[PDB]
């Protein structure tokens, strides 16, 4: 189950990291293997919190509605982490998750802790004036106890919460508690635009997974041992479960030339060798029900995780991946686009097949980077680049000029030369600025980055394409050096 | 069974017991108040239970994680009342049980306190003085700052397996570090030593309050003439089951007042003395050497105390001592339930059937949490009890004691008569003064007060001998008037 | 012989004695009780000092720089008590020193303060009265900043130089500035006028202190016996020297009890009558025009009246009075140190000698501190002493003699009422207020302190050396604190 | 001793100033120059603090600990100060330090306050777990009477601490005071690179003195005064003591065009005509104890105060230069290292044959620049540079696109003026935060040295820098006082 596989990568991690930090990481009496209880520190979650907490009914009733939040590690101030509403949440499920939490925000370097909420409500059974009201009664109990607070904890969104949700989260910390606070409205991130919102938001995460997919594919060395080499071009991808996720994957992709031969579902398979067109599709899906039937496109009969093709990107429920199915795929790469979609057993089939497996930790983290930009947003009272756009207009003008004019004075006897025309994608650039670009060239740069970070750790630890033990890895020294220094 | 199943079998018998009287002619609609009355299942889960899980280095320089948890049952009124117990089997359910059964017994006494209590997966006897400081210092710090500790927020208590020593710390470390700014921050604890802000009397606590319990049925006239034995305390023969602190300090005030001990049990073989046992010498002996084992002028008495022949029996050893199996050879005729719930369910039907009477253990062990509510007010008042009157009160008695004689004198004229000397027992009670005679003196008059209303409530809804759901019924009750005209 | 020496000195000689019996006395490992002993290190500096340097303008329109101090002592008690003095004498070392004493002067008498002190290098005669008000506003508000005047913090008191409108003029800043948020903003200071949230009886609380000290070893029969006279107030004479508040408001409380004055002392010459001196004829000259001198009822007596015959002498006036020279040359048998440091440590050794008492300063004059203490108390209430209990306890006592008149009348029966209070009761029960009920508390404080001052003396085998049973209850007291502290 | 000197410059620039402050800056019956208390308001330190806090000894043995901290100046209201562990401070040692601590900062601009802190302790005979002890017990006791606070005073470590110290300051201030806090960790500047610190800090005491020293050697005036050829390439350096900032300003200017013609510390000085490379240099000294026995270099015997030098670095202890070495130096330029290197006589000496020596108030701000830098990163709660790097690569990259678009559309080719410079190519493959900080470092030095050389000859004054430094930062925080009430 999911509780105990990240427990197990924790421990596989630990062990092969302790041998070389204990002889070149200190600086006595060679007593610091006991040194070593900081693993011992970081592994157990620190404190949880549950509740139970009454609503008035929309018929006169009462109910009472119990509620969790976890927080794993404290060794960054904010904790951040999701709000869940659903009817199956459990204690184990926030640990295990917030757990997870903290590692995937260490690995691209963002300074947060860890944190997971859960409240037993199914949200198809109530008016919306009663989970507004929920919603006010828990955000209340939360931060009662701190555990709201802008430099203690923020939530963020979920697949079950929108944005609406914590537009209501927003207005009673900021009204009740942190009345007095300059930052009250900093204490949540996914809020709408207009009530301090981030652009770009929402694709966040299909344009973190391009970039994550796109930083290997362009690395040599990599694809030599594949043996498929070049960059993009003539590739073939396929993808499983067509959420906002594998929407936004989709087109990123195809707009750099990737074709995609098929799309999965939960109903039936739509297989299609000439490619499918992006947005001709997510004009189908949201004109009437599913993609199932679909002009230009035969369906697939059978499963198309064993379908042949070069990248497949199963963004759907976990476990879609499992022992019996490992030796029946084809893709030489898989891009994990979704919360651990491989068990632990088909990893050694993929390793022993010299099959490439980009970990889930590190894929989809490009929602926690534009969230923790939110973050920053917000405490900047000012939206990005408001100040900037027309200096770097005029300075890019001037630029200009001052070229034409050097070109002109060196030919000045038969020439009307003018250099000073920008091309047509520079132009709509230059015309069209907004904080959209901003948000993604950080996420671009943060993600390339934390890409080069990971093939050094794995190239260093002699290692071949298990890559997700290398995050692990890379988290937990990122960790141990935080509290190493700390006291 | 545990003590959850059995607490909440005993609140839900109340709340059925107290809801038909609960609307009829006590609220002023549509018969919509048996909707309205669904208050009663707001009160019966715990708000808040919160889980801990910090580092301590011990004395060789190795590094560990100890567990903790604090649950809080009640918040209709905001100071929460606990204790904080160190054994390696406490949970999460018996620290629930008991929050859940400290906001009944509070409402008893009408004490305006909530409910809370604390446990730590440790074992004392297994560390040295100054890692357990440590440990002391480090949850102290961790239950702060999550908002469990503070003055106006919830305060602790010493249980039985910490002492003032643990708790001087907490003090300590609440005024240090965080309460620096608040001018109540010693208030943050009870139970400290009376240098660091103790009240007296606080170790003769619990025996005073059971002492008062039993005078106050013993006196009662009515239930006496339908148990069948004489008024006041003439010629009683009560049989003590422990010779802790509780039961050595009780015992001493039953002889004060004419009550005659005849046996007394312990972990060992008991001593029986059909002429009695003095109470001076038995404590003597036993500090002298172990255990009241071999105590002399004391014949041993072969098998159990529980069916020899008393009136008074005071299980106060340990729980579930009364079963289903030895409660027919109980030869008492009123039980003191000195200890925390001794007798099963079971054996309360067939003490009903036998027309026994029990004292509930929700009333007759209230002395130490009345004290400790003393004690917070002392800490709020920055002044010890009659430090202010002792002297005035000392000069208005004797100038009225003075006026009488002058006024004799006025009217026989001449002798010289002297009614303005006291009494031996007066005199004493005026140059030996103190904070502890205001303490016994609240104690007495809190227990007088609530005895009348379990009285007055056993009476209301056609009770007999069943005191326990009496004291319950009161509790919720009065718990439930709260909420329900504040909204 | 500056103070601070003399202070140093009587804690360690209180350190030495004490001790050598605390290792393992009162203790609970393995003998390292006599290396836990760092805490008598600790007691003796002072934790916290601070110096200031603040501007103020001038009615002129001229800028000038102001220097100030304030140091505080122990905070094992989280308040702390002070005086402020405005002169051109003050100095860093005097500040921590006064501190110093002040710790154990409240520790000795059970009320839960700290020490402290603060002093102004400004002479108040060069200044007008307008610019003490800015003078004394800047210095609140440059302390309040760095935590030196918060009511759950530190909380100063007037002293020689000061009076009632600094401690308004300090109230009212701190209540409108900083703690404009806070619930017990007015209890930040002591010795406000009555108006501003005083307390009654505050100018003549040192005067019932030392009376009550006197009062409390007069009635000693162990000490009197030992000592050569008759216990118990009168046929006691007693002189006094130097005539302010403490002096006459002792002089007047022992006349009232039947001992006769026949010597006063001022800074001119003194004034002696063997048939006895009313202190309120005295009161009332002084009072009219100048000083005591030429009073038109004694005699000009000459010569110093330290040497004069009597039993109980009264140096309130300045310190360093009595020296080794002139010690051997007193006759008084009772020695009562109304002042600060009224008698040097060389001359008490001849007072030892000759078994003469000699009452200490540390606690003969802790009136003011106690009233202080009970000012504060009535802050943080926010309510008059016996402002609930008056009429109550009247019917009460009502209610009591009407029992026993009905009561008696049963047994024999015309009207025999004992209803009539006395004289002295009728009074008191129509003019009760909470002067009453502090004069009461302060006479209780004083006298539980006496005998436990008198236990240690015991309890060490000291004679008529005081001052060291006195140092030696601080020292025990404030090294409990921290012991169980951790 | 150092504030007799401290004091006396003060009183020079206060009355040097005094006289066109009261006339020609105001547009009231000559009653502005008794307005000139202000000046003497400035001069004493506001509040002064000493500690006696109890530690335990790792033998249980207890012991007191004596602290001292001095706030100057509160015209400003976050102040910056240090941290000292030496058994030789004392009350006028600190208030010094803290009172030249506000004109240094004053100097360059830098919304600081003046402070300054040490603690009366030997580190050598200490433990490394009873200085944790000792400097969390000052920490908190210094944070209760409101001595810590972000927005208070931000303590800085010194020579005698480490970057260690100021992570167990921040965590223990984090933990206690500062919990509710969202700006905790700002309350300390130097701590490592993972709790806060930035890239760069290492170096930035040299790059500062190196910046001053080009900025005033680049001047055509200065340089006609003094009687030599302007430029960098041909000039000659010597440098005194092989600490942080001697080597960094060797190596940087070294790396600018520069030959180091000799080096000195405490042991005997090493001398080469033909120069001193400075990573060989450095290689050596860590490889074992000093600079002793250096290959390839002369044993130099003597001086090298009196060498034949061009521009000198007197970065040693202090009292270096005094009367008796005045007159025997050849040097055309004095570069102030450290804190007063020089005494106030041989100025006189110095002025005397136009030798221009530059004031060790100024000279010496590199490292409170990069420290005010780190103070508004932990404001800010990120790292420079990073939402702007990657939007700037493709900035640059579309004007050259555009560039060699119109020039083929003009001549047509196939031109290709896209590719940038080798170096180009490598800044902005390298980039990082270390070059912003760099960056403001540079211009900050390049403004302060612009405005102290536009000050000295608006009050007609000659060679004499320091005068000019101590008159401008004067003047500078004399307007906070003037435009406030």
């Amino acid at each position: 189950n999911f509780f105990k596989m990240v427990e197990g990568f924790f421990d596989r991690g630990a062990s092969i990291v302790e041998d070389k930090l204990v002889e070149d990481l200190r600086t006595e009496e060679q007593k610091r293997n006991r040194v070593r209880g900081i693993l011992r520190i970081i592994k157990p979650c620190n404190h949880v919190l549950s509740l139970s907490f009454p609503i008035r009914r929309d018929d006169g009733s009462w109910e009472v509605i119990e509620g969790y939040r976890a927080q794993h590690s404290q060794h960054r101030t904010p904790c951040k982490g999701g709000i869940r509403y659903s009817t199956d949440v459990s204690v184990d499920e926030v640990k295990a998750l917030a757990s997870l939490m903290t590692y995937k925000c260490a690995v691209v370097d963002v300074p947060f802790g860890g944190a997971k909420a859960g409240v037993k409500i199914n949200p198809k059974n109530y008016t919306d004036n009663e989970l507004e009201k929920i919603t006010r009664r828990f955000t209340m109990e939360l931060a009662k106890k701190g555990f709201i607070g802008p430099g203690i904890d923020v939530p963020a969104p979920d697949m079950s919460t929108g944005e609406r949700e914590m537009s209501w989260i927003a207005d009673t910390y900021a009204s009740t508690i942190g009345h007095y606070d300059i930052n009250a409205h900093a204490c949540v991130t996914g809020k709408p635009i207009s009530q301090g919102g981030i652009h770009g938001r929402i694709s966040a995460t299909g344009r973190g997974v391009f970039h994550g997919i796109e930083n290997f594919i362009n690395e040599a060395s990599y694809m030599s041992i594949l043996g498929m080499t070049p960059g993009f071009g003539d590739k073939t991808f396929v993808v499983q479960g067509f959420g906002n996720v594998g929407l936004h994957s989709m087109r990123y992709l195809h707009r750099f030339g990737a074709k995609c031969i098929a799309v999965g579902e939960s109903d039936g398979s739509i297989w299609n060798p000439d490619g499918i067109d992006p947005k001709e599709l997510e004009d189908f899906k949201l004109q009437h029900g599913s993609i199932l039937g679909f002009p230009k496109a035969k369906p697939y009969e059978g499963s198309i995780l064993e379908a042949d093709c070069d990248i497949l990107i199963p963004a759907a429920s976990e476990k879609q991946l499992t022992k019996s199915n490992a030796p029946r795929v084809k893709a030489k790469i898989i891009a994990e686009g979704a919360n651990g979609p491989t068990t632990p057993e088909a990893d050694k089939i993929f390793l022993e097949r010299n099959i490439m497996v980009i970990p889930d930790l590190y894929l989809n983290a490009g929602g926690v980077t534009v969230s923790y930009f939110e973050w920053l947003k917000n405490l900047n009272h000012v939206s990005y680049g408001r100040l900037t756009f027309k200096y770097e207009r005029d300075s890019n003008y001037h630029l200009l000029m001052s070229v034409q004019e050097s070109l002109e004075r060196k030919f000045g006897k038969h020439g009307g030369t003018i250099p000073i025309v920008p091309t047509a994608e520079f132009q709509d650039r230059i015309s069209g600025a907004s904080e959209k670009d901003i948000v993604h060239s950080g996420l671009a740069y943060t993600m390339e980055r934390s890409a080069r970070q990971i093939m050094r750790t794995a190239m260093k630890y002699n290692l071949g394409l298990d890559l997700r033990t290398a995050a692990y890895v890379n988290a937990i020294e990122k960790v141990f050096k935080v509290y190493n220094e700390a006291g």
